[PDB]
């Protein structure tokens, strides 16, 4: 249907919510790629928690 906002129901979160990444964020990593798949929101993560302006318990690599 031509529903809009529609996406109150657990979908793509289940995965980025399992995998340990909350709800805030696993939603942007899933609007940053275009809720086209929960690996896809897994590169955005990685990508992102990966810096000093976006401060997260996802610890990164040694350097990072």
């Amino acid at each position: 249907g031509s529903s809009g906002s529609s996406g109150s129901s657990p979908s793509l979160l289940e995965p980025l919510l399992a995998m340990g990444f909350p709800v805030h964020t696993a939603l942007k990593a899933l609007a940053a790629t275009g809720r086209k798949t929960a690996e896809e929101a897994l590169a955005w993560l990685h990508d992102h928690c990966n810096d000093p302006s976006l401060d997260d318990p996802i610890s990164g690599p040694s350097s990072g």
